Formats: C-alpha cells, structure tokens, sequence
C-alpha cells in the first residue's frame, strides 16, 4: 500500500527517500542531496538522478518535494527535481526564522526574501497533505532546528515517520541541537511526541552513521527507540537529557557543508545568482560564527 | 662544511606545512619564510597560534626580521604575512611572476578593480638571481617554476665564508619532496611538469652538500631536510637517470589522480593579496567567495 524506499549518499551520510502509494502512482521525494565537493565548488546531480531515475521507472507522479528541516550537512536538490519531475516544494513555516538569522550572516541583501516564498508550501503542525490514498500529516517537532517536522504517513495506523534529524538509531542516540534555534528541551518534548505514535509505527532516519562499524541502517520503530536509544530511551528524564545533549553539543565542531549549506537551503535550495562575469559564488563569512 | 645559519622548522599538523625561521646569530637578522595564519574552513574561523610561535621564537632570539618570504601563491594553507609583518617587522617578498597568478585568480574570484594584478600587495617582487642581505648571510633567489609559474628557492650561503663554511642550505618550496615522497603536483592554473623537471636539475646542480628544506611533510616524526646528493641518488620521482619525458608522463598520469587540495580555494584568494582578507562588505564582515563549477 505504502511504499518507502531510502537512498542512502556516503559522503553526507544522508538518506533520501522516495514515498510511493502503490495504488495511484502519486510520489513524495523527501531530503534530496545535491553532491557538492566544498574543495572544488563542484556540483554534480547523481544523488538526484537516483530518485529521478527510480520515479520514471515506477511509472510514478511526484506531487510534493518535503524537507524535513533548513539541513546544514547537504545541499538539498529540490528545485532540481521540480524542474524534472514535477511537484510542490514544502517546509515548516519556520524556515522564516531561519531566513532572517542566515539572510542576516551572509548578508544576502534586500533580493533575499525573508518570508519563505522560495517554498511552494509552509507548513504548520497538523496541516495534512494528500498523496493518492495516503495523508502525509506534518507534526512540529523542534529541537534540532526550529522549523523541522516530522511527516507521518497513513492510509488515509500502521504508520511511517520520516523524523528528519529528530532521531537517529537507537545505538546513535540524538542530534545536535546547538544551530540557531536550536534547544535540547525542545528536543526531548518533540522526541517525546513521535514516541508518543503506537509502537509499531516505522521511524525512517535523515542520517545514519554507522557507530561500532555496522552496516547502514536508515529505519527503527518507535518500541525500538523507546527500548533501546542511547539518549532518550523510556525511563530518561528531561533535565537528565537536556544536561547530556548541551554538554555533548559543547565540544562538537561545525558541520563541513554547513556554511554551503545552509545559504542555498534557506533559498529553497536555489544558488546564489551570478555575478556580472556570470559565475555563482558561496560567501563564507570569515569570523563571525 | 656548513655555514653559520640557523634554521628551525615549525611543521603544521592540519596542513602539515613547515614554515622557517632563517637566523643569522652573528647579527641578530631573521628571515620567516612560509608562515600559516591557521583556519577552518568548516566554520570562517581564524587564529594566530602558529604565528605566534614564530613571533614567540623571535623574540627569545633576540631576533630581527627583516624578510616575510613565499616561496610560492600556495593552495593548502593561508598565509600569516601581514599579521606578522605588522607585529615583527620585515618585508614581504615572492616571486615576481605572482602577477600571473594574480590575473588568472583575480578572474576567477571576479575581484574587480580594486584588487591590483601587478603584484603592489608584497612589498619586494623576486627575479631570477636577486639577493636578499641578511647579516652575515645573503639568500639569492633561484626561479623554479613548474609547481606554479611563481615558485622561487631561496639559497642561503655564508656572504663572506672561511673555507670550511661554504656549504649553503636552499628552501626549495613545493618542488621536491623527500627522496621517498618524490615530487609535487604540477596541475595548478600554470602548472607544469616539463618546467618542473628543469627546474628541480637546477637545484640538484646545487654543491652535493647543499641542504635542501621541504616546504611540506605529507608523511610524519617530521623529515624538514634532505641533500642534493641523497635526491639525486634517491628521490622515487627524479633521481638521476629519470628522463625528461619519463617524468612529465608519470607527472601528468599521477595528476589527473589527485582531488582538489582543502584549502586551495580560501589559500589562493588570500595568498594572491599577499595574506591579506578580503575587505569587508557594508555590514561589516569579510567573507571568502567559493565559485560554483567554475574550475
Ligand atoms: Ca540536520
Ligand atoms: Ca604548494
Ligand atoms: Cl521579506
Ligand atoms: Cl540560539
Ligand atoms: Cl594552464
């Protein structure tokens, strides 16, 4: 009935997923990389050709382009894939937030829009999107950044959650939460509300990275998690968690694409327009972060 | 035998660069050759501690810089210069070519006009065969380009030597590495291989005994020095017998194998201003511009 197939990208440890309701052919691609070599300025459409290729081979009608959350770790493909595939472009309403601080940092200027317009949709906790017989349901759970969302999935339980980078593994535990924005408590009471879905609900991960050297896995449960997570299985508290997550975020370097990143996520994944010598450029912003 | 010099080495664990202290203790002059302003390219940040030991041996010395020396525009690391020129004295000199480097990279940053491709940045511009006075020592600049079209090797020998003190030290930048390391890459914007091999016969017709101070240790514990003599007899790249076309296709094959170094996009847009940071925009940041597909 549902069907959910993740695409795995190594250099960013990034899983991608294709959503797919079997029945009607309608499709949702959600957190798509665009590859970017930060050594070089170098971008390369691979990661996307994967999930364009694998919609054309399921003969499947992409309706909406999710992002979970503003990502620091990749450049997202989106208005690459809309271009080819069609569908609308959607996020959490406050990625508006995001746009000022960032607007802000690399100084982008008055052309930079601060109201989320480069999007197709901003989404509010509870807003529901159809795909075919599925509703994509969008619940806010921040923490991790301000805007992220958590999309579950149902016939419109046996649900899905792509849960962005609200949760990883169990044996990974959580995600950083020091972005602008970002707050452990916050963390906790959102992680408590996906663990709050029934038990057998299936948990797709944005990152997996492979702790002790096991193979990728990119899908838990909510047992699974309340069983086993490192960080926040049942019987944690909240003061306890949100003691560990600020201690732990104090010693963490940045991200390596989060500067990229984050100038050409919060334009919706659009890059910078040309110079007068026709040449895009990233700004990274020297002292000041 | 060896002259009067001193020379210690700092090596940098991130870029792994060894950068000079030249010291002639007779007079107290000092030469710095090769320094690294430390930066992460993750997060925009900068910091002075390795410009700061320099600084720190200097001043335990009692030494006197007179000379801020490239040896080349470098790709793996940015360059302390001015924060040091300003805090130590001294000028700061490279190879006159860096005007080449200028007008390609100028291009490539799309700079504008304000930012000036005759090289005004450095205070000295190097030809082939100029020397720089250092106390007791004189350091002649040899051009060997094929690393980049700017590279110089500063050969440093007694000015005045006794018959047992003539043999010289040269900081040869990025053109040998250690006999076991062989040789630098040579697909820079100006780069090549064919220049590379003539220009490192120059230096191996160096006196046998001639040290030879590596710009770089890719292998660390830290190897600063070999000899004219042991790369000739042993470097894995060019020790004699290699020809000239042998080297250029192993050159050019061993290349177009290798990834972009980190830092070469922030190295190269500072480095062509002689160290100096962009300057900044209306809000009052600086910022470093990364080109999308555009090399
Ligand atoms: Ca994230
Ligand atoms: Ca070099
Ligand atoms: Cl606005
Ligand atoms: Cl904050
Ligand atoms: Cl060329």
């Amino acid at each position: 009935s549902m069907t959910v197939e993740g695409f795995f990208d190594p250099a960013t440890c990034t899983i991608s997923y294709l959503l797919f309701d079997s029945g009607s052919g309608e499709c949702a691609l959600i957190d798509s990389v665009l590859d970017y070599d930060p050594k070089s300025g170098r971008t390369r459409t691979a990661s996307a050709d994967q999930l364009i290729a694998r919609v054309a081979a399921l003969g499947a009608r992409v309706r909406w382009l999710l992002e979970t959350h503003v990502h620091a770790d990749h450049l997202s493909a989106a208005p690459y894939l809309k271009t080819r595939v069609g569908g609308e472009i959607a996020i959490g309403r406050h990625v508006t937030r995001v746009q000022d601080v960032f607007g802000k940092l690399f100084n982008a200027g008055p052309a930079f829009a601060h109201d989320g317009s480069q999007f197709d949709r901003l989404l509010d906790d509870g807003d529901t999107l159809a795909l075919g017989a599925l509703s994509i349901r969008a619940m806010h759970t921040p923490g991790h950044t301000p805007a992220c969302m958590t999309y579950v999935v149902t016939e419109a339980r046996d649900a899905a959650a792509f849960v962005g980078d609200t949760l990883f593994m169990p044996d990974y535990g959580t995600a950083r939460c020091d972005f602008p924005g970002g707050d452990a408590r916050s963390l906790y009471r959102s992680i408590r509300k996906v663990l709050s879905l029934p038990p057998a609900t299936r948990l797709y991960m944005c990152h997996d990275y492979q702790p002790n050297g096991r193979a990728i896995q990119y899908a838990s449960t909510v047992a699974d998690e309340l069983r086993e997570n490192v960080h926040i299985r049942e019987g944690v508290t909240e003061d306890d968690f949100v003691a560990m997550r600020t201690a732990r975020d104090a010693t963490l370097d940045m991200p390596v694409l989060m500067l990229p990143s984050v100038q050409v996520n919060m334009r919706a994944g659009r890059l910078p327009e040309p110079e007068d010598n026709g040449v895009r450029y990233l700004k990274i912003p020297l002292d000041a972060i």
